[PDB]
Parts: structure tokens; C-alpha cells; sequence
């Protein structure tokens, strides 16, 4: 399972259609032959560790994703830089399951998720406490959260903040464009919501955020820029990655050897845009730096 056959390594020709098959898949268009052979010679080097790094046995294992025609320089670039940087609980939760979560969203060749992550948690609090889940708007966070550097990442806190303090619109209302504009929120009128405040899980701290997952989703943040990350496809993910963030992603629940991540990168990564992040190795930091820097908005 996932997500080529041994059979199309014994070929040029048959890695060729292989690749082929896997642009169509993932509705793939390059500019000119020129970028599409470049493409496939990254495809292939991708292909090639991939198909070398899953003979090992671990927890996790990498697939042809949505990256797989990226390198990871490119990747790194592109993907990650979100940061602009400085009781007993139920054993298994998952908010997807109480209806607290709305699709799968793509951040794109933009350095948002600061936004992404915080936009999520606040529609989960919302259906949480209101009943209703809605979609809000991450272009307006981009847009208008002055603290922030727009596509050249922001802080998960201070996109909380903003909505506390003033609100937030629809996705609908203003929706997602991938680039920073002008401020447009006093153009749409009203807002759809607002929060009450946001509070931060005491960090470097397995136990205090778990409580917290169990109680609403929460905005984190992790290493994301590795290759492995890059390539995964599913299972619990184990490493190897640092300490040093440099991605903000919603925590939407936990199992017995796991923390439940719901990611911006669209369905085409991981499991359906998740990835399981292994925990309870008693290291403080968390796998990929997990544990560093964790928030989540306030309802009343
Ligand atoms: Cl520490
Ligand atoms: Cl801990
Ligand atoms: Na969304």
C-alpha cells in the first residue's frame, strides 16, 4: 500500500509513466517540458529514497504525496516558514468525530499557517460551544494581523488575539487568495464571530497539552522542514526531526502512543492532510519540537 508498484522501478520507460500517472493524480501542470523533465528528475530521486527509507521498520512510512516532484530545499522554502518565532482525560480523542472540524484546507506556496492553525482551532471552539461549524477567514489573519509578516510567516497567538479582541469574517465572506493584501476586513461589514481570549498550554509539557486537546483543539506548532516530514504518507511519525519550529498546526486529538495533527497542506499529504506524531517518549520538547509553543482561543 502506496503508492507505486516494484514493478515500475524496472524501467525508465515504466518510471516515466509512472510519473505520469502520478501528475494526473495530483492534478499537476508545469509551465513547459523544460520544468516537466526537471520535475521528473526530482520525482525520481524523491522515488528512490522513498522506496530505500521504507525498507527500514519503522512506525511511519513515506509515499508519492503531493511533494514528491519538490525537492526538499524547495519544499523547505516554500512549506515551511510559518514562524516568525519569538485529571483524567478520555484515551483516545478526535474532535473530526464530534463535528468540530471543517475540510481540509491548502495553504499553498505561502507562508501562512500561522493563520491556518489558528483559524482552525477557532471554528473547532465555536462548533464547541455554539453547535454550529463554520468556516472563517485565513486571507483576513494574512491581511490584517499587524504583528505578523503575511506570507513570510506570523504568531499563532497573536491571529488568537486579533479575533478576541475584534473578530473575524466567513471564509466566504473573504476568502483565501495566497498573497498578503491590504487590510479589507471594515469592507465586509460585521463580523461572523468573535472569541473571548486565548490562553497558552504550559510548554514543554506532554500532560498539560493532552488536558488541553481533550478540552478543545489546540494551535501548535513543530519541525516540518525534513525531508521525511516532506514524503510522509501515513502511520505514527517518529522522527527524525529537530527542535527547531519552523510550522503551525491545529492538535485535533491523541490516542495511547500519539498526538492527532490536522496540517494545511491539503488532502494530498499524509493521512488525508494528518499526520499521527509520536508521543510519550518523555522528552520535553515533543517529537519535532511539538511541545514549544501551544494556544488555543477561549469562549464563553
Ligand atoms: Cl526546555
Ligand atoms: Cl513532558
Ligand atoms: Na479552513
Amino acid at each position: 500500500i502506496v503508492g507505486y508498484s516494484q514493478n515500475d522501478l524496472t524501467s525508465t520507460e515504466r518510471l516515466i509513466q509512472l510519473f505520469e500517472s502520478w501528475m494526473l493524480k495530483h492534478n499537476k501542470i508545469y509551465k513547459n517540458i523544460d520544468e516537466k523533465i526537471y520535475r521528473f528528475e526530482i520525482f525520481k530521486d524523491n522515488l528512490k529514497y522513498i522506496d530505500e527509507t521504507n525498507k527500514k521498520n519503522n512506525s511511519y512510512w513515506l509515499g508519492l504525496n503531493v511533494f514528491a516532484d519538490m525537492s526538499n530545499d524547495e519544499f523547505k522554502e516554500k512549506y515551511t516558514g510559518s514562524l516568525a518565532g519569538n485529571v483524567n482525560i478520555p484515551e483516545y480523542v478526535d474532535w473530526r468525530q464530534k463535528g468540530a472540524v471543517t475540510p481540509v484546507k491548502n495553504q499553498g506556496s505561502c507562508g501562512s499557517a500561522w493563520a491556518f492553525s489558528a483559524v482552525s482551532t477557532i471554528e473547532s471552539i465555536i462548533k464547541i460551544r455554539t453547535g454550529n461549524l463554520n468556516e472563517y477567514s485565513e486571507q483576513e489573519l494574512l491581511d490584517c494581523d499587524r504583528r505578523s509578516y503575511g506570507c513570510n510567516g506570523g504568531y499563532p497567538w497573536s491571529a488568537l488575539q486579533l479575533v478576541a479582541q475584534y473578530g473575524i469574517h466567513y471564509r466566504n465572506t473573504y476568502p483565501y487568495e495566497g498573497v498578503q493584501r491590504y487590510c479589507r476586513s471594515r469592507e465586509k461589514g460585521p463580523y461572523a464571530a468573535k472569541t473571548d481570549g486565548v490562553r497558552q498550554v504550559q510548554p514543554y509539557n506532554e500532560g498539560a497539552l493532552l488536558y488541553s486537546i481533550a478540552n478543545q483543539p489546540v494551535s501548535v506548532v513543530l519541525e516540518a522542514a525534513g525531508k521525511d516530514f516532506q514524503l510522509y504518507r501515513g502511520g505514527i511519525f517518529v522522527g527524525p526531526c529537530g527542535n527547531k519550529v519552523d510550522h503551525a498546526v491545529a492538535a485535533v486529538g491523541y490516542g495511547p502512543n500519539y498526538i492527532l495533527i490536522r496540517n494545511s497542506w491539503g488532502t494530498g499529504w499524509g493521512e488525508n492532510g494528518y499526520i499521527r506524531i509520536k508521543r510519550g517518549t518523555g522528552n520535553s520538547y515533543g517529537v519535532c519540537g511539538l511541545y514549544t509553543s501551544s494556544f488555543y482561543p477561549v469562549k464563553n
